[PDB]
C-alpha cells in the first residue's frame, strides 16, 4: 500500500453514513466492483453463505419501499439486499454464522462503495418477512441487511457529529 | 491515492495467516487495530462491543483450552470481541450483536493487514469456557477472536484462494 496511506485517517474516518442522494446514475463498473468486494469477502469455512439481490430498476425499488418506515429510505438509487443462507452457513451452538458472514460481505461492499466515491447507509430497520414475501425469498434464506447506495448530495452534511465511546471504555487488557 | 485499488491492492493481498514468527507486535500497531474497532459503525451507533486483548503469557495459556485447532496456541496476540446483548440494537426476538461485532472485527482484520500483520478470524472456540475463564458477564458473549502477529513469510496460505463466481452469488431485481 502507498507509503503515506493510513487506513484509519484516509479511508475509515472519511466515511460517514449518507442518506440523501443526487440523481447521478451509478456507473455499471462501480456497481460491479461493489459486488466483487462482497464476493471476495472471507466467511467461516469459506462457505460464502450469502446471496446479493440487487434492486435498482424502478419497479423493484417501488416494491422494496414498503419494507421501511424511515423517510429517507425510498430516496436511494440502488439497494443491495444481502441474503443469508442458513442451510449453507457454518453451525455453532444452536445457531449459525449467517449474521457474522453476511456482515463481513456487507462491510466489504460498504467500504468498496466508499472507495469509489459513493455514499451509502447500512440498513437493518426493515420488515424482513415482507421483503421475503415480495421477492419470493426461500424460507431457508433471510434478508439480513440492505446496503442503500448512490452518489451523495454534497449539500447535506452528516446527520450528526461523529461520536464513539473512548478507547478506555471499549478496551481491556488481559482481564475485564 | 491515484491508482490504489481497494480490491486488487488491499483486499486480495490478504489471506488468513495461522503461522507466526517471534517478532513482537509494536504497541502503536496494536493500538491502531483497536482504534479501527472503536470507530466502526454499528446499528443505531450503540457500539455493543468490548475488546479483550490477551497477549501476556498467563492469559494466552488460559485461553488455549478454548480452541481445539493445532495452530491456535501459536498466535502472539488475541483480541476477543465481546458482544453486549443489552446494549445492541433489537430486531424481532434477536439483536445486532453478531452483525455489529463482525463490523468491528472486519475493521480490525483490515487494519492489521494495512500494518503488515497477519491474522485469522476465529469463531471455532469454546464460548462457554471462555466466559468462565474470563469472568464475562452473562449478558455479554465472546463472539469472535482475532488471532494476530507477524506471519511466517515462508508459509503459504492454507489453500489456494477460491470463491463462487459472480453469477452464482448475484441476482438482479429477482432471484
Ligand atoms: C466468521 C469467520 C470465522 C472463521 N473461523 C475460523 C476458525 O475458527 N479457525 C480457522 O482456522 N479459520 C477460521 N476462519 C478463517 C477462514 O477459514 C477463511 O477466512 C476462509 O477460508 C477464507 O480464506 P482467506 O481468509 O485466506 O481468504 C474464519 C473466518 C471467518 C470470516
Ligand atoms: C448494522 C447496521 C445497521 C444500521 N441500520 C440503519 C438503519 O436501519 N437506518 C439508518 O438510517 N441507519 C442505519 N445504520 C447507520 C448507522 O446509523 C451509522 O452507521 C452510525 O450512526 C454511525 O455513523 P457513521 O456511519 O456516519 O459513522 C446502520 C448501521 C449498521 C452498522
Amino acid at each position: 500500500i502507498p507509503q503515506d496511506f493510513r487506513l484509519i485517517e484516509d479511508f475509515f474516518r472519511t466515511r460517514r453514513s449518507v442518506r440523501k442522494f443526487i440523481d447521478r446514475p451509478v456507473e455499471e463498473e462501480k456497481l460491479m466492483a461493489i459486488l466483487e468486494a462482497g464476493r471476495i469477502a472471507p466467511s467461516a469455512h469459506n462457505y460464502q453463505p450469502w446471496h446479493f439481490l440487487v434492486v435498482r430498476e424502478e419497479e423493484g425499488r417501488k416494491r422494496l419501499a414498503p419494507c421501511s418506515q424511515q423517510p429517507w429510505f425510498p430516496g436511494a438509487p440502488i439497494y443491495i439486499i444481502t441474503l443469508g443462507d442458513h442451510q449453507r452457513a457454518w453451525k455453532r451452538g444452536a445457531g449459525d454464522s449467517v449474521d457474522i458472514d453476511t456482515s463481513i460481505a456487507m462491510t466489504y461492499m460498504m467500504l468498496e462503495a466508499h472507495s469509489l466515491g459513493l455514499g451509502c447507509t447500512w440498513v437493518c430497520a426493515f420488515d424482513q418477512a415482507l421483503c421475503s414475501e415480495i421477492f419470493d425469498i426461500p424460507s431457508h434464506m433471510t434478508p439480513v441487511s440492505i446496503l442503500a447506495l448512490g452518489y451523495g448530495d454534497p449539500t447535506v452534511p452528516p446527520r450528526e457529529a461523529f461520536n464513539r465511546k473512548t478507547i478506555e471504555e471499549v478496551v481491556s487488557f488481559e482481564k475485564l
